[PDB]
């Protein structure tokens, strides 16, 4: 169903793997945030990988969305990880210290290994 | 009154000039945001300068607060400006493209000149 699948994802072993295939920025940030909350977080799915392989850059609005997800998941005691940030994105994650407060993995298999234990 | 003045500010000609004298980051971000909304934005003060002279660095949480203020002010048709970011802060503002969507001034007199016209 289209709205259920407004952005690409799959659920593997109670983990929601989000795979946006386009830029996450001011134009789509609120739409994406509302979708993650409505489809997953507000329905009790609080283990989420945000896969960034196809995200060219992030801006302050996409960072605000990441922060909002992180806050929700930290509050409920779930698991949040950023996966495969490119170099431009990783530079932003570093300079804003987000890499000190959220797990970041190079690959999905690495993230899966952590969430299992 | 202490809670009214939980952080340093002054109101000059219908402009709220916020002058945090310490770091704005994950530890104080929500407290600061709630204070700006409760004291100013929710009371109809939508012309705000966030003066950054004494803010050593910003993180993803303080950026999220800036974004939330910006969103509120853009929605209500007010005026928002960042004033006197240091080099570390300006690098974050640049790399996250915030400098493309919010006015940034070196000094308070420059900002005042814009808000007048
Ligand atoms: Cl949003
Ligand atoms: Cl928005
Ligand atoms: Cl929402
Ligand atoms: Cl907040
Ligand atoms: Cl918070
Ligand atoms: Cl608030």
């Amino acid at each position: 169903h289209h709205h259920h699948h407004m952005f690409p994802y799959k659920i593997v072993d109670d983990v929601v793997i989000l795979m946006p295939n386009k830029e996450l920025n001011i134009e789509n940030a609120h739409l994406f945030k509302k979708w993650v909350f409505d489809e997953f977080l507000n329905k009790g799915y609080n283990k989420i990988f945000l896969v960034l392989s196809d995200v060219e850059s992030i801006d302050s609005f996409s960072l605000g969305v990441i922060v909002n997800i992180l806050k929700s998941i930290s509050s409920s005691g779930g698991f949040f990880a950023l996966v495969s940030p490119n170099e431009k994105v990783e530079r932003v994650l570093s300079l804003t210290n987000l890499d000190r407060i959220v797990k970041i993995y190079d690959t999905i298999s690495e993230a899966m290994e952590e969430v299992r234990r």
